[PDB]
Parts: structure tokens; sequence; C-alpha cells
């Protein structure tokens, strides 16, 4: 009924949308992994009379549900999708998208890592993102590669019309107590990568983590803080 929806409020398989700003929504879904249930976020950005999708809903059935929810709540076609790193909460559902007419994109790094992991693989490569600090435009967003953090390939997304920073899994929510799933992380580089985000997007008004509640710019410093203590 208006609050950001939380892990225990979303059955696995259902998707909710949350209006962030004019023409910007997050999508929230839940999934099981190793016997525990987790929420995860993605983004939807209006692109004229079409939509740009950032990240899948963590699985094929969740991603089908996402498309249905978009049709119900927004009613514009999803034409392109970007996955912000190679893990299943970002690419699981790409095959659903591709069969629903969506053109799927990721960096070449993400595509290689996805392929090697046995995850679904976006069709199109995003060049121009291979060095930290790189940025490219993609419809109504800027894509930015901050350096290695939660993964070596993680991208962040900025919506300049709304000053919305989608951090993906490089950014954690304020309630977080550790750095989440660090299996593929670079804990030592992560603070430097977060500092690059802070320097590049100082006017961000909303910051959306890969998992959990949006907030403001404090999510960046909080992330640095939890990562440094996890490394230690
Ligand atoms: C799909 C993804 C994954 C699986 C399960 C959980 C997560 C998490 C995760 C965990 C805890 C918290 C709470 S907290 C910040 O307070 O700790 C959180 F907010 C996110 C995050 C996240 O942190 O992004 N991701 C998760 N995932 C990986 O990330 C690595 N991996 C193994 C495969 C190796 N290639 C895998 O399955
Ligand atoms: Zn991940
Ligand atoms: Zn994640």
């Amino acid at each position: 009924s208006g609050e950001y929806p939380t892990v225990n409020e979303i059955p696995v398989g259902e998707v909710r949308l949350y209006q962030i700003a004019d023409g910007v929504w997050s999508h929230i879904a839940t999934q099981s992994f190793d016997g525990a249930v987790y929420p995860s976020n993605g983004l939807i950005v209006r692109d004229g009379d079409e939509l740009l999708l950032i990240d899948t809903a963590w699985g094929a059935k969740n991603t089908a549900a996402l498309l249905a929810e978009i049709e119900k709540q927004i009613g514009l076609p999803v034409t392109r999708a970007v996955s912000t790193h190679f893990h299943d909460d970002r690419v699981g559902g790409v095959d659903v998208l591709r069969a629903a007419g969506v053109a799927t994109y990721a960096s070449p790094s993400t595509r290689r890592l996805a392929e090697a992991e046995g995850n679904e693989i976006p069709t199109h490569s995003l060049e121009g993102l291979s060095s930290s600090g790189d940025a490219v435009r993609f419809g109504p967003v800027e894509l930015f590669y901050p350096g290695a953090a939660h993964s070596t390939d993680n991208l962040v997304v900025y919506v300049p019309s709304a000053n919305v920073l989608y951090g993906g899994c490089a950014v954690h929510e304020l309630s977080s107590t550790s750095a989440g799933n660090v299996a593929d992380a670079d804990l030592a580089e992560w603070p430097t990568s977060v500092e690059r985000i802070q320097k590049h997007y100082p006017e961000a008004e909303v910051v959306i983590p890969g998992h959990g509640l949006p907030g403001g710019l404090d999510l960046l410093q909080h992330t640095a803080n939890v990562v440094k203590a996890h490394k230690n």
C-alpha cells in the first residue's frame, strides 16, 4: 500500500513495482538460493513510448511475471534490457526477455563471466565500459563502470532526468550488516570503486541498492563501511 516492499512481503514468483520518480520505477522480486529467500531490485526507465529494463527479476518465472506486471501497471513495451553483472539475480531471465522481443545487453566482461558460470547470456556487448571511470549513454540512462566491487564487472546506472543512482549490487541498503554475497567480490578495491561513484554522481537524490530499500547518498558511505569491516 505504498511502502517499499520487503523480502517477507513478496512470495517467490510475484513481482512488485515501485515508483521512484517520473518515468522511473524499481522492480522487486524474491528468490530462493541455498535454502534462504532474498529480495532483489531492478530498474525500469521510460524511453519515450518504450521502456528500458535494468536487470532481470532473478529467474525465468520471476522475469515472466515482471513483464506481466509492467504490462498491467505501465502498459508500454520493454524494448531493451541491460544486465549490470553476471550473477543470476541480473541475467537469470534473459532467455525469457529475448523470447518476448527484448534486446538484451551487457558488457563483454559480464557476457564472458555469465557464459563461464553457466548463467544466461545477454545478446549484445556494451563497449566503452572496460576501464574504471568509463561512462556511456544508453537511452535515458548513463552506464558507468566504477571498478571492481561486488564483482569485477559490476555497472552502475544513472537516470539524469531524475537524479536517480541505481547502484546495483555494488551498493547495499542502510540496514545491511555485511557485504552480502562476496563470492566474486574485490573487498580491497570496493571502497575505491564506491569513492569513484560518489565523485561521479554527487547530485544523486535517490540511491537504489541491488537488494533492499532505496535511500539517499548515505547508502554509498554505508556500503564502504560495511565492506571495510567485512574485509577486516
Ligand atoms: C545470486 C547471487 C546471490 C545469491 C544469494 C544471496 C545474494 C546476495 C545478498 C546476500 C545477503 C544480503 C544481505 S547483507 C547486505 O546484509 O549481507 C544481500 F543484500 C544480498 C547478493 C548480493 O550481495 O548482491 N547476491 C546474492 N550470487 C552471488 O552474488 C554470488 N553467487 C555464487 C555464484 C558464483 N558465481 C550467487 O549466487
Ligand atoms: Zn551479484
Ligand atoms: Zn546481488
